[PDB]
């Protein structure tokens, strides 16, 4: 089974429009998810449709670019750095789950790489 989804929005959490994190969804998020090894990182880990029974027994904080783009969208976050965040839990997880030279962790290698060029300069406020 899977669980929920992570939220996508939050009423009660303090929001804002940082020129960071418009550039996250702009220039950072859009060139990785046009990227060759992007398609696993799209939408939540479906552990029924991929045969993985033990995924959210093992990831208890799941991430997906998906999630991101939607939190990015709809204005959910309060800086740059909350966005950060769950890019590097998204890759994290990905690295506990699975093992060295594993395909889906050499693709999320070459993403992690590509997203900390994108971000090693963001626009200033
Ligand atoms: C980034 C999320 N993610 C993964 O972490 C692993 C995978 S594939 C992991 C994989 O093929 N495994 C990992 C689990 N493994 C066994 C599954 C049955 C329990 C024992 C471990 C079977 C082979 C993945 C595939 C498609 C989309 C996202 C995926
Ligand atoms: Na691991
Ligand atoms: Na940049």
């Amino acid at each position: 089974m899977n669980p929920p989804p992570p939220e996508t929005s939050n009423p009660n959490k303090p929001k804002r429009q940082t020129n960071q994190l418009q550039y996250l969804l702009r220039v950072v998020l859009k060139t990785l998810w046009k990227h060759q090894f992007a398609w696993p990182f799209q939408q939540p880990v479906d552990a029924v449709k991929l045969n993985l029974p033990d995924y959210y027994k093992i990831i208890k904080t799941p991430m997906d670019m998906g999630t991101i783009k939607k939190r990015l969208e709809n204005n959910y976050y309060w800086n740059a750095q909350e966005c950060i965040q769950d890019f590097n839990t998204m890759f994290t997880n990905c690295y506990i789950y699975n093992k060295p030279g594993d395909d889906i962790v050499l693709m999320a290698e070459a993403l992690e790489k590509l997203f900390l060029q994108k971000i090693n300069e963001l626009p200033t406020e």
